[PDB]
């Protein structure tokens, strides 16, 4: 049966590095973390940050979060951003990397609300597959 998840959170907050694990990482069981790194070099960027705006008070039950890689990340040298990851019990629920992949400089605030359905972290209405993961 069902109970009733009550909702918590109802904004984008932003975390360290060093966080992002003891936080994203170190997460709740039955949680969805959302990460989505921004820099304000990169434009598609700044558009994800808008569409997650919305998207956290529209889904308060999945925790969203955006972090720089300002020395960050190593590996990371070019051609990578935008980039986002889906957290559920420590784990890569969804991942998404390059413009393209993050739905494009042309992506819209419904596109989005999809790929983080289809992984499992939110319930959005665009036509959805019976469920390759999720189930």
């Amino acid at each position: 049966g069902s109970s009733g998840s009550s909702g918590k959170f109802g904004e984008l907050r932003e975390i360290s590095g060093n966080q992002y694990v003891n936080e994203v990482t170190n997460a709740e069981k039955d949680l969805w973390v959302v990460i989505h790194l921004y820099r304000s070099s990169v434009p598609m960027c700044l558009v994800v940050n808008q569409h997650l705006s919305v998207l956290a008070r529209k889904f308060p039950e999945t925790k969203f979060v955006k972090a720089i890689v300002n020395s960050c990340i190593e590996h990371y040298h070019d051609n990578c951003l935008p980039t986002i990851f889906v957290y559920k019990n420590g784990q890569i629920e969804g991942k998404f990397i390059g413009i393209i992949e993050c739905g494009g400089i042309n992506l819209k605030l419904e596109e989005l609300e999809w790929k983080l359905s289809e992984v499992g972290a939110i319930q959005s209405d665009l036509e959805e597959n019976s469920g390759p993961s999720s189930g």
